[PDB]
């Protein structure tokens, strides 16, 4: 799913939800 952020959350680096 595209929930991921990259400006303040970001969640995680190497993340399993896309790859």
């Amino acid at each position: 799913k595209f929930v991921i952020f990259a400006d303040v959350k970001h969640f995680s680096p190497e993340d399993l939800t896309v790859k």
